[PDB]
């Protein structure tokens, strides 16, 4: 959700950041067309209070002096303050349907951009493997290791399902604990484990609602639908309240399964159904951007134990998505896709969640609320880790090497052997 | 579902079955009224085919020898026919939809009983704890320690929600990580990880549909149901299948998150999404019954170990779930309860989930396929695992004593603290 104020204060930047992101600028000047009549049905209703108060007086002057007139003149400034207030109610929640529907404003620093080929990369770390035998890809592996089963899955779910059996439940199982284990012991999270079902309110805190409804599974009955990611039960944990004095910044990381409708074909890169290790942070306004950097490094040290060779990218504004004022994603060398694939989201979402969903905190006791800043990360997407993880450790006799941070959540295990 | 066969040679065991649940035996007599009706189209049917052998062989003996009569007749039994056709289907639809509503058949060893008083405790482990102190109640104790939050869950996703925090995640997760290290390095058992969104036929396979809908949350759009345990999608694994020569005994075990819409308000021992390691075989028909032995026994070593006092029970036919031939219950000490407090669920399902599902093997390859039997246990539901600890476990001081074999999964931790 927008602030309305820089609508009014600055259009031209506004109109400028909707433009770059491809979208129509002309919404500004929707908004201020309502806002113009907003103000001018307040300013008529202050007029008709105004005049009420002079009618009131008169008829109290009129009762103690010894209407009929002044009391016809009344009920009518009643009757059309009351009109003046449904109008009013309807004109707000009109601006609301429009602003809660446009991205969040990019930050000056977020690169001009079309599409993914103009996303502009940062930083590579480690060198893509340089195989001695033609590398097979994850899908085969899972198969041919017992991993892994999207056939059964179909019978059960339908497409874009997995079960993960034996060895392959164990490593999804070993990646959120290492990865858990991280963010907790090293990068100073607290652990979470998060509500898989949420209702509409919670949805349109964090931004999937209402632009994002059709990507979700949604039950009817209840009102409810199942999480896309952590990030909408971590970051509505504050939704409605004040945070208080000296708990900033507050640093959440936790497993959940994610779930996407998704109205890649082979394998794990795009299910309906997937685990993520999230990070969520909730950060004063001047620290959100060191905030960023230290959430993106923290998603980073998990490729970086895993020997995973990856790319830093900075979102462009044509690619940025919706609650995002600013996004880094990393990228893993998949050799299967002979490129990067992206394994991590981090972004910086200002203020704009923190508005959609009331999140505020105050300095010290006698400080006025402010809204906090909020942040999302992968650390990382488990699906895409285990993926890279089996192309990139593969061993010609078809099996896969754990790697060496891995050994211990296995059990001590060193290798993914063919089954006996 | 039932054997139909069953039905047909002893009508009275069936008969004495149903009403022992507290059931309507009259449905036994529905079910042999629809099958005499249906038997007598199948005759009819076939009086009419062969009556139409005759007609043609006529037909053909009248074109080489050189209708009119016996074409029009040709033409009704054709229409009759097809008429007798459409009849039986309906019959079958009919007498289905009557057969996979009726629970399966217990056992004779179930005891008779009305409720869960008639529930036959069978073993008692362990002596419950005698406290200096007055003990608290675990969803205090949650509170007090931040080891768990209610209030903020119903602000997400309504009562009956709860966001696991810090220790408390990472106590659900060390939980988790034992209880399946448990049965996969020491029970035989092969880890599993699931889809926690299944169709309609998935549903149906385990029991839970038609009849308990109401108990689950519905995706009406993509026709998904979330699992109201992982038995679901672990048992469906096999569906419309045979399981190859040699391959039963199949174990699985795995963790999923547990969605029930729940058609007990201060807590863990009720709700809606909860998490629970389960337990599921796929046994030969002469080996479920040591089969539902050894699985309970491979649930009671988790509470044994853990050092919680519990006992074994019995169901009673009044008692006893809808799939199950017979069940074996644990129930563990919660001094909140002041009583025992069930914490696992351990059934042989017999062949009535692998007739639903076609759940088939063979023994050899010239073999006839079979119905193989099911089984499923709690080994076990983590949320009353994690209340029966902090309950237990509590210090006179208000901390949490983490028990000895946690201790390697809780990064080493002997004590859940109070916040800093
Ligand atoms: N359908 C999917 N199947 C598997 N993994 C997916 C799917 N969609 C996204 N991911 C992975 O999950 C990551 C996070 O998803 S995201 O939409 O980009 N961003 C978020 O969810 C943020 N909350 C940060 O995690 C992606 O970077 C990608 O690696
Ligand atoms: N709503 C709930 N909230 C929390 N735990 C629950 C809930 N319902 C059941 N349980 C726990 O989960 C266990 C298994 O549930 S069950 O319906 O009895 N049986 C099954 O689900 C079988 N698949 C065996 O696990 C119960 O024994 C109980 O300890
Ligand atoms: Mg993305
Ligand atoms: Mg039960």
């Amino acid at each position: 959700m927008l602030d309305i104020r820089l609508f009014r204060n600055e259009p031209d930047t506004v109109k400028s950041k909707i433009e770059l992101r491809g979208d129509d600028p002309k919404v500004v000047d929707e908004i201020l067309e309502l806002d113009e009549q907003r103000r001018k049905l307040i300013s008529a209703t202050e007029e008709m209070k105004a005049r009420r108060n002079k009618v009131s007086e008169e008829i109290a002057l009129k009762k103690r002096n010894k209407a009929d007139d002044v009391i016809a003149e009344m009920r009518t400034l009643g009757d059309d303050i009351k009109e003046k207030d449904s109008q009013l109610n309807e004109i707000d929640n009109k601006m609301t349907g429009i602003l809660c529907r446009i991205p969040n404003l990019i930050s000056d620093d977020v690169p001009q951009g079309e599409s993914d080929e103009d996303n502009v990369e940062v930083k590579k770390w480690g060198t893509p493997r340089e195989f001695s035998f033609e590398p097979k890809a994850h899908w085969d592996i899972v198969e041919e290791l017992k991993m892994a089963d999207f056939d059964r899955a179909a019978k059960v779910s339908g497409a874009r399902f997995v079960y993960l059996t034996n060895e392959g439940a164990q490593l999804e199982r070993a990646l959120m604990n290492y990865m858990i284990t991280k963010h907790t012991t090293q990068h100073g999270y607290t652990e979470m484990m998060v509500p898989q079902l949420v209702n509409a309110d919670t949805m349109y805190g964090t931004g999937q609602l209402p632009k994002f409804e059709e990507d979700l599974f949604k039950v009817e009955k209840e009102g409810l639908y199942t999480i896309p990611t952590a990030e909408v039960p971590l970051t509505n944990f504050y939704r409605n309240e004040i945070i208080q004095p000296g708990v900033l910044p507050e640093k959440f990381t936790g497993q959940s399964a994610c779930f996407r409708s998704e109205a890649d074909t082979r394998g794990l890169i795009r299910l309906h159904q997937f685990d993520k290790v999230e990070m969520v942070r909730f950060e004063q306004p001047e620290d959100s951007w060191n905030a960023l950097e230290e959430m993106t490094t923290n998603a980073e040290a998990i490729l970086e134990e895993l020997g995973l060779p990856y790319r830093r990218v900075i979102l462009c504004t044509g690619d940025i998505g919706f609650s995002a004022s600013k996004t880094y994603d990393l990228e893993v060398w998949l050799p299967s896709y002979n490129d990067y694939k992206e394994i991590s989201s981090c972004s910086n979402c200002t203020d704009f969640q923190a508005r959609r969903a009331n999140i505020r905190f105050k300095r010290d006791k006698a400080a006025k609320p402010e809204l906090a800043h909020t942040l999302n990360g992968s650390g990382l997407a488990v699906g895409r880790t285990f993926a890279a993880i089996v192309e990139n450790y593969q061993n010609e006799d078809g099996t896969v090497t754990i790697p060496e941070a891995l050994v211990p959540f296995m059990g001590g295990k060193t290798q993914i052997s063919k089954p006996v």
